[PDB]
């Protein structure tokens, strides 16, 4: 099973000036009990992205998507396709593809879940940003109630499957 696990401003905002622009601790938690003991693929710059203590993500399998054969990743598995990262020489019983937009594009159609995040967080887009995928008819999902994190955003919690 192949998911796609991502948080989004309601606009549609995943990432900025090379990171995420908002602070939800509460997601932080979602996403790593999710992910924990768990393949996770990502993008290159998403993997350069990922904070000191965070590079790589403990207690995964870290698989970076690049072109560049050569490049050193410390903690990670370095693959050279989506494909070459959904086809592991040692299968898992859960795969999540954990962003950016240029992986999260690619891996949708391959994908049978989506765990999205949505941030009530006023960020008009800027011509850099980093978009979240569209789910259109071939998905359908339920969504958890609005909550109030301790550092102020309201945010939800949707979990969608392909039909
Ligand atoms: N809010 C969230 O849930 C969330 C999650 C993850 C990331 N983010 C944010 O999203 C941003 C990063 O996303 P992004 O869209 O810019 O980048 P990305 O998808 O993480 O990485 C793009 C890179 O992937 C590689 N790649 C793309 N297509 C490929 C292909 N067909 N074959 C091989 N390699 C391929 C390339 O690496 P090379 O250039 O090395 O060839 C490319 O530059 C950051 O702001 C990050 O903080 C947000
Ligand atoms: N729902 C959801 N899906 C995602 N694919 C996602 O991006 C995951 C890649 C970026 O990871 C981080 C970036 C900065 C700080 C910590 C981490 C992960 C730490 C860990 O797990 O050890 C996020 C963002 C979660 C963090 C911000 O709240 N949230």
């Amino acid at each position: 099973s192949v998911g796609l696990i991502w948080a989004q401003s309601t606009s549609g905002v995943i990432g900025r000036d090379g990171g995420i622009p908002w602070r939800l601790p509460e997601d932080l938690a979602h996403f790593k009990r999710l992910t924990m003991g768990h393949t996770v693929v990502m993008g290159r710059r998403t993997w350069d992205s990922l904070p000191a203590a965070h590079r790589p993500l403990p207690g995964r399998r870290n698989v970076v998507v690049t072109r560049q054969t050569g490049l050193v990743a410390h903690g990670a598995q370095v693959v050279g396709s989506l494909e070459q990262a959904l086809s592991p020489a040692e299968p898992d019983a859960a795969t999540w593809v954990i962003g950016g937009a240029q992986i999260y594009a690619l891996a949708l159609p391959l994908a049978n879940r989506c765990e999205v995040t949505e941030v009530d967080v006023d960020l008009p887009p800027e011509d850099e940003d980093a978009l979240a995928p569209v789910l259109d008819q071939t998905w359908a999902g339920t969504s958890g109630e609005w909550l109030v994190s301790r550092s102020g955003l309201r945010y939800r919690m949707h979990s969608y499957r392909r039909l």
